[PDB]
């Protein structure tokens, strides 16, 4: 099918952690950017308008651009950048399946490293693995890092000389993340993305993960893990069988990443919360103001298209 | 079987490197903590007494906690912390096989990153791989990193603003590590653990490693490597066929990790020493005061239980 | 067959990036060091002369040194170092196949980390994989990092306290790297090496890579990837089918590594340029002074032995 989307690039501020507000260049004014969910073989058209003060592009990571290399989104290689206030149209066929993503390719150390210019691109295979057909919940986890010294000033950041002192999944640091709520018998697909500049050792308590896909393509030899290392650019898809009711934390195991501004706890932490488990008065997330779409799991059920999410939206000046 | 162990948490000082003594919270007053070795299906009970000034827990990494999530050891999620002076009992069924480990889950960046709050938990499958059948020596290597500026002071460390400037296997930096002594024909299983917050590229000279297990679970497609990357939380099990007599160094290949306080050599370095190879006058470890249990290889032959090691104990 | 050659160690200066000249200890005065290309089973003899002011060795990473451990190149373990002005001969049998490498094993954090003391050692298997027999272009990519503060300062660098601020493939930072020029229907073998102290996430636009070998040994279960993580000491071999004409960048995806002294772009970046794609006036490499051997692809076709490359030579 032909699927055409209109996207903008916006200057907004997001709250990453308690007391860390961050200036970002959010696709449609949000970080992570909108989910794009299409089927293998679709013809995708994305019309991009740059409503920011700086040039950008969009590169479609994992899209082969078969005969469409001029839509690869690389400044000085496949296009000139999209200048401030201008527009540009990308066209490609989604012939590469799986968990893909998209991100700016201008000034990437800063724009991708700390300005939130990235989002997920999910291409459904026409022939999914049998296990993918058992899945009852699909979960996107995009990990990145943040340098508080440059929170308030575009044009700086993302170098070896900066200090990454805050860490997130889907642009929030615990306790501002949200739980992953399941019930016994769920079959959970988790898609990990190395969206920023860090390495993240994602560990699920209470469960092993079956690693089924690397960079969106299915492994001939899937393997179990309780800790999956995710580095910049990579994606891993795993399956968790939710057959062990409890409250089981699920987090980056890199010790300095479970901090926020030098304080603990913080960072890319969630909890696999099973519906049937009674809640204790001392539970950190008792009475959480819950967002069921923090991992895009509701949008992923709503058919093909492009989906914004207000839990990811920042504030305009 | 039901296996019941009593553990304490102690404030002790260990010698990590020449030039670096470090204040740690040692399980049974040692770093690495005691080896816990049990069989698949056993009912484990661990009674923990906190003889320190700060709260702690123990999380059993890789243990599913099937029917027992209140023993997972996560403060504010599965329990309230074990306060100073207090005790607490963990109970779980060891239904998950392989190389597991345990560690504090309070203030983890500091307590696991630099205060030594970790140890190995080995669960033997009731049905081991065929390769495991041939093994003649089992070896534990737990890698971690240290920040000298906070060596003397609990309550600081383990953040991106600190500097990790010493590196170890089993809480020693070369030359205070120990050789891995083998004889021709040994079949050596090595279990690597990313115990601290660093990444470690473990490279064996003279030999390839057959990577057989990830996080304790056997791979359907094992693969050879001469360098195995180990990151925080992970375990890898390998097999080395000791069929090449010599002295072969075995170390983290991350360049800055073979330093100690800015000087080289240091860090996670051992030597695979084969019995019978003549020792040269200039060999760095000629006359080493040898510890045959530095990798827990003697304790791993002693059956199921909880095993302390005097060479890992710290001082009060 | 017996393969004998002579290597020196030289104090030279190379250009890593615009504005950054770097003092190195180059094998045969070049960085990367000379390519050594042999066949499985060859007997290798390397006569080394140290024409520098400091001691060095050469370790042959991946070479088992079966019955020849005294040629492993480890100071204080298998030999005394090669002092300034002295010479030393290595002898070993190349019975381990695939993508190997060699590097100094003295003061490794500095000498390997920032002084360029490394090069590639390719051992052709008697029985290549079927896909290897289809290869039309063989490509070596050795990644490393540089600390500009110690560019002029032998005896310094390579510690946690230093800052790696420049990044390269084959000792150049973009734009001083070279394009990977292909034609439609090429079958490209790329060998990635973690030569320095960094981690590199190598991502090919426009193409998936088939990962076929880890540390030179063929995987029983190869797998596709668009991003391959390469850490110190490791090698990965991949295949790209060049069936998608365009200009497709190919680079380290670690965000801080596509910088040079804090400026962007820089770092380990190339472009897969297909023959016959029209060139826009804004293409960054439209006027490139092209070196077809920047990835050793021409040397790899010229027989068994040791190959220097003038584009990698430094100045005395
Ligand atoms: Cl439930
Ligand atoms: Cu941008
Ligand atoms: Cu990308
Ligand atoms: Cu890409
Ligand atoms: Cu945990
Ligand atoms: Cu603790
Ligand atoms: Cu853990
Ligand atoms: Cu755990
Ligand atoms: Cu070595
Ligand atoms: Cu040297
Ligand atoms: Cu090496
Ligand atoms: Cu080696
Ligand atoms: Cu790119």
């Amino acid at each position: 099918a032909e699927r055409e989307f209109d996207m903008t690039i916006e200057e907004v501020t997001i709250k990453v952690a308690p007391g860390l507000d961050y200036k970002v260049f959010g696709f449609n004014g949000q970080v992570p950017g909108p989910l794009i969910h299409v089927q293998e073989g679709d013809d995708v058209i994305v019309n991009v308008t740059n409503n920011t003060s700086l040039p950008h592009t969009i590169h479609w990571h994992g899209v082969h651009q078969k005969g469409t290399w001029r839509s690869d989104g690389v400044p000085g290689v496949t296009q000139q950048p999209i200048e401030a206030g201008d527009s540009y149209t990308y066209k490609f066929k989604a012939d590469r399946i799986g968990t893909l993503w998209y991100h700016c390719h201008v000034n990437v150390n800063e724009h991708v490293g700390v300005r939130g210019m990235w989002g997920p691109l999910i291409v459904d295979p026409k022939q999914p693995l049998p296990i993918e057909k058992r899945v009852t919940k699909d979960v996107i986890m995009m990990m990145s890092t943040w340098e508080s010294a440059v929170a308030d000033k575009y044009g700086e950041g993302g170098t070896p000389m900066n200090v990454a002192d805050y860490f997130s999944v889907n642009a929030k640091s615990f306790p501002l993340t949200q739980p992953l709520r399941v019930k016994k018998g769920d079959v959970v697909k988790i898609r990990f993305f190395g969206a920023g500049g860090g390495i993240h050792a994602m560990h699920s308590h209470g469960h092993d993960m079956l690693v089924t896909h690397k960079d969106g393509l299915p492994l001939d030899s899937p393997y179990y893990a309780d800790t999956v290392l995710v580095s910049p650019g990579e994606r891993y898809d795993v399956i968790i069988e939710a057959d062990n009711p409890g409250r089981f934390i699920f987090h980056d195991h890199v010790d300095t990443h479970v901090t926020a501004g030098g304080k603990h706890p913080g960072g890319p932490i969630t909890v696999i919360e099973y519906d049937g488990v009674p809640v204790d008065d001392w539970y950190v997330w008792k009475d959480k103001d819950y967002d069921p779409n923090f991992f895009y799991s509701e949008s992923l059920k709503q058919g093909y298209g492009m989906f914004d999410h207000d839990g990811f939206k920042g504030e305009f000046e």
